[PDB]
């Protein structure tokens, strides 16, 4: 088989988790989903000249036993690190998803991309400079995205691919 990604969007509730990964998949912005449903998805694409499987957890945070955080934790390969820009508890939480996944996985090196979503509306808390010194002192990359009008959304998804790609290749 080609090669498959296991990538998982973690973020508060309302941050546009689940807008996101359905604008990747299947390319359209959705008002209303569920803020409860955790399910996941494939899409083949290319990505650099490379056809290849994602495999997107659209997390939705609790789970029935905690055992199913850690089981999803330790699978998945790549985290998208999602917050609200108008929504600061969103970005301050980023410091635990940040925390949990490295704890889980018992790695200090495990690929994440931090994305300020909803980048489209005017309201803003999280100013990009305060966004960039969080990412710097991870060093991750951080992105800005509308699952609105769709900006930054694959770069978002293949960025975090292309850091899967530098881990693997240690
Ligand atoms: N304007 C705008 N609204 C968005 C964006 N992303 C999500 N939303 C909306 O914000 C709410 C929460 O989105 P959702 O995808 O359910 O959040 P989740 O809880 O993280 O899965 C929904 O009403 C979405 O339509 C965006 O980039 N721009
Ligand atoms: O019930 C939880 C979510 C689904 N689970 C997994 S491991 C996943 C199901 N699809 C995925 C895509 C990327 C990373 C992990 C998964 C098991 C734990
Ligand atoms: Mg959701």
């Amino acid at each position: 088989g080609m090669t498959e990604y296991k990538l998982v969007v973690v973020g508060a509730g309302g941050v546009g988790k689940s807008a996101l990964t359905i604008q990747l998949i299947q390319n359209h912005f959705v008002d209303e989903y569920d803020p409860t449903i955790e399910d996941s998805y494939r899409k083949q694409v290319v990505i650099d000249g490379e056809t290849c499987l994602l495999d997107i957890l659209d997390t939705a945070g609790q789970e029935e036993y905690s055992a199913m955080r850690d089981q999803y934790m330790r699978t998945g390969e790549g985290f998208l690190c999602v917050f609200a820009i108008n929504n600061t508890k969103s970005f301050e939480d980023i410091h635990h998803y940040r925390e949990q996944i490295k704890r889980v996985k018992d790695s200090e090196d495990v690929p994440m991309v931090l994305v300020g979503n909803k980048s489209d509306l005017p309201s803003r808390t999280v100013d990009t400079k305060q966004a960039q010194d969080l990412a710097r002192s991870y060093g991750i990359p951080f992105i800005e995205t509308s699952a609105k009008t769709r900006q930054g959304v694959d770069d978002a998804f293949y960025t975090l691919v292309r850091e899967i790609r530098k881990h693997k290749e240690k």
